[PDB]
């Protein structure tokens, strides 16, 4: 079988990729360092959904050099879904991101080059688009405007990415996310907080929707193309195995229609996503009504 | 009196503007960790140079967190200089990633002035037309050292958005000049032919290289570190650039318009050291400095051939030849 690294697996995203790479019957080998900017039980509890004979799971951190330069060598990996990051747009504790964003995106490439990854499928962000205004907001576009220091980390990640493609030609695409949400979520975001803070005192995409499309892309493997030029071509592809895509549902929600939802189901800026429903041909189809039931229904199993 | 950091301090560029800086009368602060990329004792010689009263030196890494701080926070600086970086991967990624964060918030928490930092033509990639200005896309780095001055621009932006610290940022080409750095320039060439080593040669010899006179590099420098950025709420990014914001952020390329080829060093390096030069002949550029020129009312004045005297005059006289 082939064998998967996940990064963050016991992440949000990671959780859901690494879950599906499993029931396709591939070896998936899980890293997270279990960090504690948001609850660390949650991770757990994800992690231990992914007992299966063909998951291991390695707690270690993406700063280690010497434990991921082992990991990759020992492991020699088929490809890699990367994940781990500090996420949050939203000033205090950068550090954070350097360690996780800049050095942790560096040894995972080192990784990719020792061992010639034969795919790194990476998470980039919205958020590089920055000071940008025109819409819908697409890969063509110039991304040297952030206005957070995790957008400057993302778009490094693409540019360190660029560098890896051409210059050793391990395949990268990297993929530009707007906002996620479903079962076994993120505290820290809308969803989850407007959730709990009810029972006390926009571009959605449900999570099996990103799942879908996140396993099409890992096996799309981007080319050389000798042909290309700066000056015909974009900073989203290149003449090296490069490519970046937004990945997302573009459909026009404002974020009162999920607050809605949420009293529904309790009881009291846009985007090109388009370049990449082609390539998978692929769109999300889950409606907002089902997500957030699907969500509630977690959320009151899992906490009730 | 004002306070400047210098940060590779011990370095060809930051020692020639440190010892500029002091000889204006301001204070300054050199930094350097005296790494041993090529030889420490040039950089313990120039730190030497740099003996006056207005100047202190601390032996410091730029990826030390806690050591940074407590320099920011000890000295208050008004203006900053970045110089210190890589140029092994992750050599790269601790100077040239962690390093300009500790500069950024050092800058940030400190509320300083101005910083000035280096970054590089490199960032220029696989682009292909010419000239070189920082209004063309700079997505496309070839080397991680590329990719790591870039991501220092979009560091600088960020900051510069959030927290109003004025950052200029320069592209530098080629300098070369008197307590040059080995590996590159004509104190490479120099060596090479000392040694009996060969040069390669490309292009017959007419590949337009851009290479500055450090004197007229500092003479940009310098000027540059007077002329603050401000906030712009006209901008927008679609009739910007990559190198122009709303927030007080500004990238110039820096360098030498001369059509001088790398021929016209060559021989006149064979001149001026009474040799010639082994050649290998490998079998089978320009860049827009008009906004710099704009800004500080100054452009490289010193030709080759004067160039070339001064490096030679400076090598034989520090090699004891
Ligand atoms: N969920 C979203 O809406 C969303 C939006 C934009 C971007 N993203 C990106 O997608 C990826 C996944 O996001 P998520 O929502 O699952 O976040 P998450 O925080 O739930 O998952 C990330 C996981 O990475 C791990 N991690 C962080 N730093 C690490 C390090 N240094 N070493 C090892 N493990 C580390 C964390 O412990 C965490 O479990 C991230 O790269 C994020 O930037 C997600
Ligand atoms: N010389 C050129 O032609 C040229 C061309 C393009 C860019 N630059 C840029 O200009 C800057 C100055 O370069 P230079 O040519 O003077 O090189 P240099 O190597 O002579 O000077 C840099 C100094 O930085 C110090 N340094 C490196 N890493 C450090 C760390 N982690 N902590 C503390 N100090 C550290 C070194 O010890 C060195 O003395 C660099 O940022 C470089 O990328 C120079
Ligand atoms: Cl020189």
């Amino acid at each position: 079988a082939m064998k998967f690294l996940v990064t963050g697996a016991a992440g949000f995203i990671g959780f859901h990729i690494a879950q599906r790479l499993l029931n396709e019957g591939h070896n998936v080998v899980g890293i997270d360092n279990m960090n504690d900017y948001y609850d660390v039980s949650l991770k757990q509890a994800r992690l231990d959904r992914l007992a299966y004979p063909a998951f291991h799971f390695q707690q270690l951190d993406l700063a280690d050099r010497e434990g991921m330069a082992k990991l990759f060598a020992t492991e020699q990996f088929d490809r890699v879904i990367h994940l781990a990051a500090q996420a949050g747009v939203r000033l205090e504790n950068p550090y954070a991101y350097a360690d996780a964003n800049l050095m942790g995106y560096l040894n995972i490439l080192e990784g990719c080059r020792h061992t010639k990854v034969k795919h790194l499928v990476y998470a980039s962000s919205s958020s590089v688009y920055g000071l940008n205004r025109k819409m819908p907001f697409s890969t063509e576009d110039s991304v040297d405007h952030p206005v957070s220091l995790y957008a400057a980390t993302k778009k490094a990640n693409e540019l360190m990415a660029h560098t890896y493609s051409h210059l050793y030609g391990i395949p990268t695409t990297g993929l530009r996310f707007f906002t996620v949400y479903g079962p076994w979520g993120r505290p820290d975001m809308a969803l989850f907080k407007f959730t709990k803070a009810m029972l006390e005192g926009r571009d959605f995409t449900y999570i099996d929707d990103i799942v879908e499309a996140v396993v099409r892309v890992l096996d799309v493997i981007p080319q050389a193309n000798a042909d290309w030029t700066v000056e015909s071509g974009s900073p989203a592809t290149s003449s090296a195995p490069y490519r970046v895509y937004n990945i997302g549902n573009s459909s026009p929600v404002e974020l009162m229609d999920y607050i809605t939802a949420l009293e529904e189901a309790l009881g009291m800026t846009s985007a090109d996503t388009q370049p990449l429903y082609d390539l998978v041909g692929f769109k999300p189809q889950t409606s907002v009504k089902d997500g957030v039931k699907n969500f509630v229904d977690w959320y009151k199993d899992y906490y009730q």
